């Protein structure tokens, strides 16, 4: 069986070694000494949940922070979202997004934000799927980036 | 027109949210506003807010809404959320002279990565933000802006 759950500071190497993946898989910093060092500390920026088998091994995440939105309020952005192969469409990636729902909910976020690379249709149709809209196509909205010397020039 | 660009104080919270309430009447999309001054006081005046503010000021007539994230690409950024001037003001500079602010920011603090989401529409903003160092990014590299809003959220929170 598995179950989702929020990361512990024991979870870091695990969480580490699928950074590393699900990247590889988007195709393009932080050890784990980092990890702990922000993910738990006192003041985490960021939390996360270890899809977890029940021998017991971590077989995915799902890492998320809190945002803000001028509509509605408290809002929740699920940053990266990936499962091992071995382990896809078998209702871990949903169940990592059921929780993210829930944690929501809980901290007073009634909606949920994410970016979608365009190649990666699958992905989208899940999210489709699970009621997700496509804000780039059902309104139009264009992320837009600045990078060094853009952004210190943009600052004047 | 003399104004000013400053950080919000819980006391702009009214202010704040009877812009938002005039854009969004503008764009007849009223009943999508589910914001609440209280939100905006506490989600932000208290312990760790979700976001800060910087408001133009002559009368509030502008608010620029930013806060920073925690991607996996490249580490920590400041985004900003949403900018508004009210018409009778659009032209001065005013929301152009609220984002170097923003950039300001973020340098200020060690960040030299700034992020943000443009409107389809607009022709000017997106081949200037080019000119100066930015890139598209769902026109290049296919990024989608998905959004779990409050029908989808609750009924996977298992409401
Ligand atoms: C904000 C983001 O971070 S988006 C990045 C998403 N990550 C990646 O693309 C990395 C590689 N892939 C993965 O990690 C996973 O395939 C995920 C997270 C995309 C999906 O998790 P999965 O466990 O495979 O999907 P799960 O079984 O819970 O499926 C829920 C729905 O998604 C679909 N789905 C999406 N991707 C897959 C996949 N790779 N294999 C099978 N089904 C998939 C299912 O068919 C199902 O849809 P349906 O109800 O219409 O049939």
């Amino acid at each position: 069986s598995v179950r989702i759950r929020e990361a512990k500071e024991g979870d870091c190497g695990d969480i580490l070694r699928l950074i590393r993946e699900l990247a590889e898989f988007e195709k393009l910093k932080i050890s784990e000494e980092a990890l702990r060092a922000d993910g738990f500390g006192d003041n985490p920026f960021y939390h996360c949940l270890v899809a977890e088998i029940l021998g017991p091994c971590v077989v995915g995440y799902g890492i998320y922070y809190f945002i803000y939105s001028t509509w509605k309020g408290r809002t929740i952005y699920l940053e990266d979202i990936y499962v091992m192969p071995e382990y896809r469409g078998q209702g871990i990636g949903s169940k990592i997004i059921k929780k993210v729902a829930e944690v929501a909910l809980d901290k007073g976020c009634s909606q949920f934000r994410l970016a979608v690379l365009d190649w990666n249709q699958r992905a989208m149709d899940l999210y489709k799927a699970l009621g997700a809209q496509d804000l780039t196509e059902a309104e139009g909205w264009h992320f837009f980036c600045f990078q060094g010397e853009a952004t210190r020039k943009l600052a004047g």
